[PDB]
């Protein structure tokens, strides 16, 4: 890949990767590398090409860096919100969580961001004041708020 | 997309964008969302975030205000085919306000980190020959910017 | 993606991919699309190649002119994929070479005969080339025998 | 790599590659493999096989002789983002001794089937909007090489 998203792990890619791999559609863990145990992991998330780097804590993740991933309906969202929060992470703000090793996940209905970026401002509005409001995002409430 | 890279952004979500639209291949803008509403780092009206692709890389920018930083615990590793790409693209975010760090990586004027790793290096680093692709790993050490013919003659 | 594998099939493309995204490792169907105006194109990722799967007709056919060549890594995976492909309404060639349901060329090639025939040895590669000849599944472990 | 597109020649796999190399971006002659004994369409020490990548994808160019031929059941759809790349990429394909053929296909000097399609066009006809989409695609089958403004006003 031309361009690979490059993360940091405290001696844990492989776990990591694996986690995403059995958790998200389009994920796999690609290759293992030693150094010239495991140095490093490619593998891919919902179709990105990744590299995780194992580098001991000299880099801590933050919110400056998440993964936004569209989701199509209520069932899904909890499922990828659970999935990362109860496997040893963090919920936070307007669908933003974070996963054991510190990175930043975002669990988006594809109704929110079409609500929040719709040409009606005063719906798209309505949207963006309820979202403030939550920390999983209900799709319902969205749409009520939407509409 | 499935999966978007979202990058946090004080005010400068369409500048920084804009900047990868014209520096790397196969890149560009896409969309420019506008805050619907008054948030804790924008107005109504403001940018909110912008929809950019760089280099096979869906990307949201999202202008957050300056809550967070960015660190090396994200980059971009981008390969590069030869010396005048790897020249070319490490000046442009240099140069722009950004900063040179070790080994390939560098740093944009946002603060955001990019790798630009010559696909020579990376071949070398992982060779099956272990001995010369820690030589390789040892010349890489030496450089800001990579050589790739002085990693060639270390890995040989 | 920049470049993606397009393939035509005579109103099969998602059961192809579908079928690939089970039997291939890093595969997946990732978006099924109707016609402007049953599915028309089907976008699916098989071992990291992103594809597109084209519903005209029978207008194209496949020939061996192209084939996904799989490097696998001992006989079961070997034999797993081969099994597969041939299996579901396939056909078996020769070298390693077999043929889908679909008519699509397929390559099961053991990462081993790809460094035996590649090899600077040249009467090794030489041994490991006249026995791949006789074969179609590929055998390893004949590879290993005539390679030494 | 894992999955290596594969693409027969007529001894001309190192040709064929060492073209695309210098004419798509992104792109490289990877390794070339001779010939370990003589075969059906060569003798030892003649190319066999030529590893290169283009875009993206590995690729194997397998000297395997006249037996086999091309047709559109396989083709690489490159994806531009604007008419200059288009129109280079069209050109380069067709001129080498190559052929013009609909709606953003052509056809290499070797017979191969490229799509020159930029994402303008692929993005109108997959759009859920679809009497756009419909007036696109109608408007796309009026073209050899794509012409991305008139892709756009159709689509409007």
């Amino acid at each position: 890949s031309k361009n690979t998203i490059c993360l940091w792990y405290d001696s844990a890619a492989l776990e990591a990767a694996t986690f995403y791999a059995e958790t998200f559609p389009d994920s796999a863990v690609l290759a293992v590398h030693r150094a010239p145990d495991v140095l490093t992991v490619e593998f891919r998330v919902m179709g990105i090409p990744c590299l995780g780097l194992n580098g001991g804590p000299a880099f801590r993740h933050s919110e400056a860096f998440s993964f936004q991933v569209a989701t199509d309906d209520q069932a899904e969202t909890d499922r990828l919100w659970n999935a990362i929060v109860d496997n040893g992470g963090e919920e936070s703000a307007c669908g933003w969580c974070r996963d054991k090793w510190g990175i930043s996940w975002q669990i988006t209905p594809r109704v929110l961001s079409e609500a929040i970026a719709s040409p009606d401002r005063a719906a798209a509005r309505r949207a963006f004041e309820a979202m403030m409001t939550m920390g999983r995002i209900d799709i319902a409430t969205i749409e009520k708020a939407f509409k």
